[PDB]
């Protein structure tokens, strides 16, 4: 916001999506004005914001605190000799792109 700001996730932000077990899935918080009504229509309570699931490409409303901040200069978890080859990877790549895109965007508020 302005003066004293540091908390709660903000739209257009790369984070980690919790699915279950040691397995996870990257995603980026999106805005309700961005996603289609189809998503908007989705009910909610509070905090829960629209997020886009990479690889799959699906929007959902998930509370906050369950998602983690995706780092760039580091990983040590999902990278280093891999012979899986699945949607995940596709998501990983996308998740990366976005992160690179977000930061790589014209100046407009913020």
């Amino acid at each position: 916001g302005s003066s004293g700001s540091s908390g709660k996730l903000h739209y257009k932000q790369i984070v980690w999506v919790k699915l279950g077990n040691y397995r996870w899935w990257p995603a980026e918080i999106c805005n309700p004005r961005s996603v289609p009504l189809n998503i908007q229509g989705l009910k909610h309570d509070l905090g829960d914001f629209p997020v886009f699931f990479f690889g799959s490409h699906d929007y959902y409303w998930v509370h906050q605190g369950r998602v983690f901040p995706y780092v760039e200069g580091d990983k040590s978890f999902a990278e280093g000799q891999t012979s899986i080859n699945k949607t995940f990877k596709k998501a990983l790549e996308e998740a990366a792109k976005r992160f690179q895109e977000l930061k790589a965007s014209g100046p407009s508020s913020g």
